């Protein structure tokens, strides 16, 4: 682990590359997900090394259950499993998404209130079921009262799997947040990764 | 060129950096700014592109000093005055409520064509994400109304954004637009405009993989 001059107070992930990674490797779509679960505890133990204060994951949106049931699934059960594997460690854990929706998991609904409020530990936010419109809409003021008010600025966002856009993650959190993409796909997540994205944050 | 974007978005920064990195004062990078402009739109209009958005200045540049402010907005005045003399639909979005918008471009703030007209340029003049958004939040009835409602309603998505200077951020360009917008950064600062930019920016935006949805 490199020394950093600065450090981003709060970082955006989006773990993108989950099915291409799969099909390089002579397996179906679907079939990467579950090995994007690891990587989310390795970026978890990183960032609570170094103390960082909040991380945001992309888990997925109203937008990604538009995909094949059996992609839905595999994406809804790895990120069931990812919050439930931070939910062991000590973390405040918040997720913000659609809850008046079949498509919202009954496991996570205990976490849309922050868990271990105010005992002075890194936060971990999860966006399950979650959309831009759904959030900005949500007032019915407006900027205290979007769905995402609890999460905070984005400092620094890191996308893997070579795509640089938002895919509509935290439009009013984001608007002056620094990009560092890494062309890798998530499932193949290296320690590196993140420490040369915490370099471009700090050389800004 | 196999795909083009329907709406590509324009952040000309790096003319602050590009005038000291010459030996020049901080200002003085702005009016170096307006020609290449032009030359997006002339390649623009050639291969048809339907719009393009040009970052001006927002309600945040106008906290920088005044004599930066002067410069930026007087080159941002002659910029759309450029286009105005050209081929377009010009929109020009921002706080008009306001001493700081130029009086030179009210009559802009409605969709104005041009000449022969067809491509749609729009400017971003004393533009701010919260005001754009906060636009909505007047006398709309539901949420449904509010994404309508935005100031910047006028401008569609955006599919498209290439960003000068080398920074990868949106610096509050169209929060609503910019949501699947795909961002390809250059290194060189806007001053330092060449064709080979936009082409390549353009190459980028052809090669994305579009079986891989939002
Ligand atoms: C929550 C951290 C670990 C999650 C493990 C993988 C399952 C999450 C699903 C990944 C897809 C989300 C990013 C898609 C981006 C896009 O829409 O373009
Ligand atoms: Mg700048």
């Amino acid at each position: 682990i490199p020394k950093f001059k600065r450090l981003p107070r709060h970082i955006a992930i989006i773990p993108d590359g989950n099915r291409r990674w799969a099909l390089a490797r002579g397996l179906e779509k679907h079939e990467g997900y579950s090995s994007g679960i690891i990587p989310g505890l390795e970026v978890y133990d990183i960032c609570v090394k170094i103390g960082i204060g909040e991380v945001t994951f992309f888990g997925f949106t109203q937008d990604n259950t538009k995909r094949p049931q059996i992609q839905r699934k595999a994406f809804t059960d790895a990120c069931i499993k990812s919050v439930q594997e931070i939910a062991k460690r000590d973390a405040e854990i918040l997720v913000v998404g659609n809850t008046n929706s079949d498509i919202f998991p009954e496991e996570l609904l205990e976490y849309t209130k922050r868990t271990k409020v105010g005992k002075g530990k890194i936060k971990i936010n999860f966006l399950i079921n979650y959309g831009w419109y759904w959030d900005l809409t949500y007032a019915y003021k407006m900027i205290e009262n979007i769905a995402s008010a609890e999460i905070p600025r984005v400092d620094l966002l890191i996308r893997w799997g070579g795509r640089c856009r938002l895919s509509g993650m935290l439009p009013v959190q984001t608007v002056y947040s620094d990009i560092y993409v890494v062309d890798e796909m998530w499932p193949d997540f290296k320690p590196e990764h993140l420490f040369k994205a915490l370099e471009f944050y700090q050389n800004q």
